[PDB]
Parts: C-alpha cells; structure tokens; sequence
C-alpha cells in the first residue's frame, strides 16, 4: 500500500 511520500511509503 503506497501513498504519499512525507508520512506513508513509495516501496511497495
């Protein structure tokens, strides 16, 4: 599950 960049990931 990836979302936005500052607090949650881009690797997934």
């Amino acid at each position: 599950g990836c979302c936005s960049d500052a607090r949650c990931a881009w690797r997934c």
